[PDB]
């Protein structure tokens, strides 16, 4: 089951999250800047399937409810999007997975001098976005190897060196509610 809590905010508004017991968090923000909250594994694998169930995710603007994390050797931000608010993510299209009873719109894009889990770096993202937002309140699960192996297929490939990954509750000038569990 899961191993490691993320709690990280640029300190912008107000963001409250908790810690509950297991797999389940909860966090309430107001007038927010950016903040990653989630659950999931200290150590990162291509191999991992994720299962969550997210009670409530009402973002009022921007958010996501995302299979999130970070690879080093180079650094690269990864999504797997299921659920978003006012704003759908995108980037460069590549191309499209089907996983997971969904379809996925595959992007990349590049941040220069951006905070990182490294400080302020020019890094990459890679995205998987679905096309239609997930039912919320059911049991779903994520089979990261389809994405990763879709990504692979063009050129998308992942660092060496593994960093956390969560299903992550992310914001940006937003205000909201959610609470998640993941196993």
């Amino acid at each position: 089951t899961t191993n490691y809590w993320q709690d990280w905010t640029d300190g912008v508004g107000t963001v409250n999250a908790s810690n509950l017991a297991g797999g389940q968090y909860s966090v309430s923000w107001t007038n927010c800047g950016n903040f990653v909250v989630g659950k999931g594994w200290s150590t990162g694998s291509p191999s991992r399937v994720v299962n969550y169930n997210a009670g409530a995710f009402s973002p009022n603007g921007n958010g996501y409810l995302s299979l999130y994390g970070w690879t080093r050797s180079p650094l690269i931000e990864y999504y797997v999007v299921d659920d978003w608010g006012s704003y759908r993510p995108t980037g460069t299209y590549m191309g499209t997975v089907t996983s997971d009873g969904g379809t996925y719109d595959i992007y990349t894009a590049t941040r220069v001098n951006a905070p990182s889990i490294d400080g302020t770096q020019t890094f990459t993202q890679f995205w998987s976005v679905r096309q239609s937002k997930r039912s919320i309140g059911t049991n779903n699960t994520i089979t990261f190897a389809n994405h990763v192996n879709a990504w692979k297929s063009h050129g998308m490939n992942l660092g060496s060196s593994w960093a956390y990954q969560i299903i992550a509750t992310e914001g940006y000038q937003s205000s909201g509610y959610a609470n998640v569990t993941v196993w």
